[PDB]
């Protein structure tokens, strides 16, 4: 019988990442697992048919039950306007669900024996997460802020100090979550940032930290890069400053929105659509398009769901599928970009790698194999 | 007979490299080269007798003979106006010379084949320069900027498009003098740096540029990083945002101020007194400075007399210096940073470096042996 997950809110995505996604249902998560899914289609056509309301809906959902699990959706240009005939150029739904929970959220890549990493000296996962806002640009022609003094450009922000307290307090509760040391990176307005985070730290967080053996420390960018780069890793990096693109490959990197009350996550794939292998499977061509970011958004929903619940039985289930994606990526069995990662581009071969359902394929036969080694 | 080397601003510094800055004047320069040189004594003393005046006159010394060569100096804090019982905790030197002057400071490391770079891949000089200011941070305590709309911390910034040229003439004349690609770095305002560069170099400097092999790109500075993380560098680096740590040893760390008008520059080391050196100097105790950066400083600021005044023994023997300084550490002899950057500090031994006047009398001899060398 299969195990009792929960309430999962799901939000369907678009394209490639859709297919990834109904892949992953089918083959991975439902022949194991019933959940009680609060589905919530935010495909593009759908969210221009209800005006974005279905994103709403689905953040609302989401702190209602505490867990949730996004799907890569289509953030509209005006090719995107001209491409499905919308009727306004909406807004980034994870812009939208993150205003709605607040929060902040973390990136962190998945770490394999064989996929080389940007530095060979890193050995332990370096999650790295950034203040989001939730700031007036504007151009003086020719020759004050209240009341304090300032052609050219003129810009003026402010930030309030919830915001400062619901990064810290997010930044606390994930370094607590995956029980690695957390560093807070900044560069006048900045020795708030530090006094507030030693505040709720000390405060709030010290026996926490405490006992997790873990620890927080102030850095500077400057020094935080440098002293990064000479590191085995293993932390998790708060930066301030006021996607991605070449730090690895975007199939292994993952996102995590963490509200400041510690119970409320969404885990999301940190790359996109992935359109051009989209393009390629529409016209019926070979994609191999890599599906660990998914996976691992449903495996770090499970995860927290179970440790809302207490499940041992779904922390175990998603501990064992991130498992069976590490090993079957170490034995060999890997998509092109990982492939491109080892060989490199030019000299990698079509024997170098599966398709993208030849690795749905073996990514269901190696978790039934080791589901079933689950004898006793 | 000497070299008739010109007009130069000399600026006397503190401590370690004040008595560095002796010994290079004495073995590497003066029984070589002669001299017009507007000594300047921007020492602490000196500086705290003065009124801080003598910083104002040898800045517009180097605006009048349009080079200038600087010791490193001391900024003073609180514990130094205890120290030096100071009239007044004076500003920096550095950047009263940067705002009289204007321009744009790059920073470059002396590359040795033997001496790890933090990267292994990097295989040409990387030159870093950023734009400097010459912005009001204030508190709100509970509950707009002319109008625009915009407790917390607010604060508002004004940048004239003064800077944005000065920093654009200087980038492209730097790019222009050591013969490197150029690319600025950015991330609504930032808007218009673009446009000003582009304008600036489709107008000034398009043919230039293209005689020179060389090229200007944008790129924003998280493509930046992680492309030129994977590179073989040699290029200069225009950065943008609003001394060092630890990206390589501070002696071999040189820096130069470049005016946007391609004909005044000021070298001086990237590094700063090196104070603890200087406490066991005075003790009496063996000290292992290293003296790249001003030797570097000297031979920058006779390579450009050079290049004003057209004198091509001026520019052999600053070349000659340079290659001097890095045969002779490829060849075995270098100071203890240097040593422990090959070995690692724990593992460094006696015999593995030579201390700061045993390495300036190699570097004499060297010298020496090279000049005798031009014999034709
Ligand atoms: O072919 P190759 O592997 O070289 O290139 C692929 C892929 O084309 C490229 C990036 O694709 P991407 O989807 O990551 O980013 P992009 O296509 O520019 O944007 C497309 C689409 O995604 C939406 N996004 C963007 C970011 C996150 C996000 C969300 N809702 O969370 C939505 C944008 O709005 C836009 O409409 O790199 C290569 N690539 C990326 N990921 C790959 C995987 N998993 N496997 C293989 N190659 C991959
Ligand atoms: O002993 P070890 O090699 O580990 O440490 C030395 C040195 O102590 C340290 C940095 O010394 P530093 O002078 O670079 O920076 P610091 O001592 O913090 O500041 C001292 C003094 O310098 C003035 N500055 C600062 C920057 C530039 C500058 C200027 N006017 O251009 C002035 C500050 O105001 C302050 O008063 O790192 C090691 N180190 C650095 N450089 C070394 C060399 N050349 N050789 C060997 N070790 C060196
Ligand atoms: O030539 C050498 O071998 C030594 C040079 C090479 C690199 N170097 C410096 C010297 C100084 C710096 C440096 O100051 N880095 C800062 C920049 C770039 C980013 C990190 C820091 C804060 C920031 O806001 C963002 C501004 C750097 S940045 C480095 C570039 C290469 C990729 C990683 C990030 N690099 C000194
Ligand atoms: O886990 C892995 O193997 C992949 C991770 C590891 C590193 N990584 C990312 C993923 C994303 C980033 C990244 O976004 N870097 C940006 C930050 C840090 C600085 C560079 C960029 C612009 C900046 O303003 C300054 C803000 C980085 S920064 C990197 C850290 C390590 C030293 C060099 C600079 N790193 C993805």
């Amino acid at each position: 019988k299969k195990i009792s997950g929960g309430s999962v809110v799901e939000m369907q995505g678009d394209e490639m990442t859709r297919i990834i996604w109904e892949l992953i249902k089918e083959k991975l998560i439902f022949p194991y697992v019933e959940l009680d899914l609060h589905s919530y289609d935010l495909g593009i056509e759908n969210r221009d048919a209800t005006n974005d309301q279905v994103t709403k809906d689905a953040a609302e959902a989401i702190k209602k039950h505490n867990v949730g699990v996004k799907c890569a959706t289509i953030t509209p240009d005006a090719a995107r306007v001209e491409e499905f005939k919308l009727k306004q150029m909406w807004k980034s739904p994870n812009g939208t669900i993150r205003n709605i929970l607040g929060g902040t959220v973390f990136r962190e890549a998945i770490i394999c024996k064989n996929i080389p990493r940007l530095v060979s000296g890193w050995v332990k996962p370096i999650i790295i997460g950034h203040h989001a806002y939730g700031a007036t640009d504007f151009v003086v022609p020719g020759p004050e802020i209240t009341t304090y003094l300032v052609g050219g450009v003129a810009m003026g922000m402010y930030n309030q100090d919830k915001s400062i307290e619901d990064f810290a307090h997010s930044s606390f509760q994930m370094a607590l979550s995956k029980g690695w040391p957390l560093y807070l990176s900044t560069k006048k307005y900045d020795g708030r940032f530090k006094d507030i985070f030693q505040e709720i730290y000390d405060k709030q967080y010290k026996s926490q930290f405490a006992a997790a053996a873990i620890w927080y420390e102030h850095r500077l960018i400057d020094d935080m890069v440098a002293q990064a780069m000479k590191s085995e890793g293993g932390f998790i990096w708060a930066c301030k400053n006021y996607v991605a693109q070449g730090y690895g490959s975007l199939g292994m990197m993952t996102s995590v929105l963490v509200c400041p009350d510690g119970k409320t996550v969404e885990a999301e794939a940190a790359h996109g659509t992935v359109t051009r292998h989209y393009r390629m499977y529409q016209k019926g061509q070979e994609t191999s398009t890599n599906p660990i970011a998914s996976i691992f958004a449903w495996t770090r929903g499970l995860a927290h769901r179970a440790k809302l619940d207490n499940n041992k039985e779904l922390a175990f289930f998603a501990n064992a599928l991130e498992e069976v994606s590490i090993e079957t990526i170490e034995a060999g069995f890997m998509t092109k970009d990982l492939a491109a990662c080892i060989k490199g581009l030019p000299n990698v071969q079509r024997s170098d790698y599966l398709n993208t359902f030849e690795f749905m394929d073996k990514l269901g036969e190696n978790l039934k194999i080791k589901l079933a080694q689950a004898k006793l």
